[PDB]
């Protein structure tokens, strides 16, 4: 069972109002023909236009919320809405446009699919709280047939034109007017009591409701996000490249090691409680001290609260020496901590919108992360920027241009001048420190951290 049946019931309670009197009995099958698609056996990669819950986490990149809600039915004009914001009217004769007819409406559809998922994913799964109008309008913007491959490029086609007989990609797709091979999920088959608003209200205060198709369409794919990564947690799926996936990651190694060795220098801490992931290694494994660990998942919904992940009866004391927080999202952090915290706030194809201000970092995994709020660190300052090294001078193998800087603390530059190797090893090193700060990553440390106490490390 890798694909989703056409032959699968579809429960059709919600689209009554919309389409009274529909058959209670309902296939994929049946309800595709009524949207009026013409599937003529097709075994060419596009078995199903609806997909299963599976497919779907995996393609989350893809999802955009949609909703129609009617103006006044090709009688009255339709009010699309999309999780993008954008609200567009069809007429048959939270950004607003007025009343246009379709053949131009469509058009503004494949540039803002094709603008939104270029650099997210090879196709768009449109996320439903389906009641009626959306798959009956689906006809108007929507053709479907065998997968295709693009005509400038070897990706998959998400577009066709009309003008020109042909199919695209998101990146080539400029001028095209139809969607091609779209996906889509009705969350309401999930099996739920009461209407979107009572269900995504529940889970988060962030999202309202203005009265719009846009906001049920945000509301729609938050609520399936919720479901999907938020209450549900699955770290065993993988997730394509994307963009700067592995210079991020090993940035976030390097910082780790460079920031936790200097903290240790710097105060000497006789024990450190690394609270967080259950399958950490020590980050700073020469170091002297005593490292404790602590097991923690990382958390999707609400933030750690400290006084369940540290009391209720290890030191047993985490006030002797450092705690390390790297990813470990709490509520409030104590004083003596080394703590890295995602900022769900960063824009980037990585960091995907989430649930009650939260965010759905995918890079490798997808991590529901809970929202970035700043009284977690009232106790802690933010980590200033520094390189530090007791490694030898000594160049060994890029060009030159002497670096000054009051930041590398090395050996050659207490002795006034910074050696090449120090160099190279400082911009390689400031360079992968701005990698992880852009990905959204926020660095804190204890009050009393001094990057002056490096120094003496070097009699
Ligand atoms: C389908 O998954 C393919 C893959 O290898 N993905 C991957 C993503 C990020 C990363 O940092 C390393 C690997
Ligand atoms: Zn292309
Ligand atoms: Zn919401
Ligand atoms: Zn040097």
């Amino acid at each position: 069972p890798t694909h989703l049946s056409v032959d699968t019931k579809f429960k059709t309670e919600g689209l009554c109002v919309d389409i009274p009197g529909i058959p209670k009995d309902m296939t994929y099958r049946r309800l595709i023909s009524m949207m009026g698609f013409k599937m003529n056996y097709q075994v060419n990669g596009y078995p199903n236009m609806f997909i299963t819950r599976e497919e779907a986490i995996r393609h989350v990149r893809a999802w955009i919320g949609f909703d129609v809600e009617g103006c006044h039915g090709t009688n009255l004009p339709l009010q699309l809405g999309f999780s993008t914001g954008v609200n567009l009217v069809a007429v048959p004769t939270p950004l607003m446009y007025k009343g246009l007819p379709w053949n131009v409406v469509r058009i503004k559809i494949v540039q803002m699919l094709s603008d939104t998922l270029k650099n997210l994913s090879d196709r768009v799964v449109f996320v439903l709280w389906a009641h009626g109008f959306e798959l009956t309008s689906m006809k108007y913007f929507v053709k479907i047939g065998p997968e295709r491959t693009c005509c400038l490029c070897d990706r998959r086609a998400t577009c066709f034109s009309t003008a020109s007989d042909t199919y695209a990609c998101w990146h080539h797709s400029i001028g095209f007017d139809y969607v091609y091979n779209p996906f889509m999920i009705d969350v309401q088959q999930w099996g739920f009591t009461g209407n979107l608003q009572s269900n995504h209200d529940l889970y988060c205060q962030v999202h309202g409701n203005a009265h719009v198709a846009s906001c049920d369409a945000i509301m729609t794919r938050c609520l399936a996000v919720h479901e999907c990564f938020v209450k549900r947690v699955d770290w065993t799926i993988e997730y394509p490249i994307i963009g700067d996936e592995l210079k991020i990651n090993a940035a976030c190694r390097k910082v780790q090691h460079m920031v936790v060795k200097a903290a240790l220098l710097a105060d000497k801490f006789p024990v450190l409680h690394d609270i967080g992931n259950p399958k950490a290694i020590k980050c700073v494994p020469q170091a002297d001290v005593e490292w404790k660990f602590y097991d923690a998942q990382p958390c999707s919904d609400k933030a750690y609260k400290i006084e369940e992940l540290f009391y209720s009866y290890h030191s047993d004391k985490f006030t002797d020496g450092v705690c390390l927080f790297w990813n470990c999202n709490v509520d409030r952090y104590p004083a003596n901590s080394i703590v890295c915290r995602f900022d769900t706030r960063v824009l980037s194809n990585l960091n995907l919108p989430g649930c009650d201000g939260g965010s759905l970092y995918v890079n490798k995994h997808a991590f529901h992360t809970p929202a970035f709020d700043k009284s977690a660190f009232v106790n802690l300052k933010q980590l200033p920027f520094f390189y530090y090294s007791d490694s030898p001078c000594e160049s060994h193998g890029i060009d030159y241009v002497p670096l000054k800087s009051a930041t590398c603390i090395t050996r050659c530059n207490l002795g006034g001048a910074v050696c090449r190797h120090h160099a190279n090893e400082y911009r390689l090193y400031l360079d992968a420190y701005n990698m992880m700060i852009s990905a959204g990553f926020s660095l804190w440390v204890y009050k009393q951290f001094d990057t002056y106490n490096l120094w003496n490390t070097f009699t």
